[PDB]
């Protein structure tokens, strides 16, 4: 039941390269009033990667939430598949926190956590999986560092569906990757959320990120506990047994 808007190649302009996603490159672009958008260009890929990419477009095209980024549609530009998504002003949260490290107030992080939990509450209610909750996929729409302002985030489309990704890619996503996904339930997004809470507390330094693939795989193999930052809450989320992780109803009540 794949449902999304087809964008004709004539309607898009590609501008500067912004970075890499999982098997994609992200560019600032225009969508014809033109609109500032981002263009996520899928690398030369087999049908099964492209299917997981279009399944993501389809999912995002059928949900709405103020803390979820918008998908404009998919464009086929010659051999390239291109997701056309919301340009979010201040870009990804992980990069932003690294640049602002040591002066991001805790009250600011708590607002961002709440907004993310409100997005994942909505997906939970809809029984839909995001599958890639991390600081890179949290886009900052409003800075909220000035006196009397608050931040505002948009969770990006999860990109190529996690189900299609390689073992090495799943390892690269530790510790955001729920441990049951290393070998397709909303439970995995509770683990991703806890790991993203740690990443935020630590000003965009995720636990275990500087470790090798075998070291990351070893940590999950031994069911080692992730560090404490929110601490009761991250612990509850970062439980190896998926059925033990709290609902977003509980997580959201706890955060307010
Ligand atoms: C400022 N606007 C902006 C910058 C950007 N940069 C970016 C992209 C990829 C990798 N690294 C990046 O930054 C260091 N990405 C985005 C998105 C977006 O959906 N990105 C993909 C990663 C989810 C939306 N707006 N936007």
């Amino acid at each position: 039941q794949l449902s999304f808007h087809r964008v004709d190649q004539k309607e898009i302009t590609q501008l500067s390269h912004l970075g890499q996603g999982t098997r994609t490159n992200v560019y600032e672009g225009r969508l014809r009033q033109e609109l500032r958008v981002v263009l996520k260009v899928l690398d030369p890929s087999h049908h099964d990667i492209a299917l997981a990419f279009y399944e993501t477009a389809s999912l995002m095209s059928q949900v709405s939430h103020t803390h979820l980024a918008f998908v404009h549609g998919v464009c086929v530009r010659g051999p390239e598949n291109i997701m056309v998504t919301e340009y979010v002003e201040h870009g990804p949260l992980d990069v932003w926190l690294r640049r602002e490290r040591g002066h991001v107030p805790m009250a600011w992080k708590m607002v961002v956590a709440q907004q993310l939990a409100s997005a994942l509450s909505y997906l939970e209610n809809k029984n839909l999986v995001h599958g890639n909750v991390c600081g890179r996929n949290i886009l900052l729409a409003r800075l909220g560092l000035a006196e009397g302002t608050s931040p505002f985030i948009k969770l990006s489309d999860p990109g190529v569906g996690l189900g299609a990704l390689s073992r090495e890619e799943r390892v690269e996503r530790i510790p955001w990757l729920a441990p049951e996904c290393l070998p397709l339930s909303t439970a995995m997004d509770k683990w991703g959320f806890g790991a993203t809470l740690l990443e935020i507390c630590f000003d965009g330094e995720a636990p275990l990120q500087s470790r090798s693939p075998s070291e990351k795989e070893h940590f999950y193999q031994r069911q080692h506990r992730l560090p404490e930052p929110l601490a009761t809450l991250t612990s509850q989320c970062l439980t190896y047994e998926p059925t033990q992780r709290p609902s977003f109803r509980t997580i959201l009540r706890d955060l307010t």
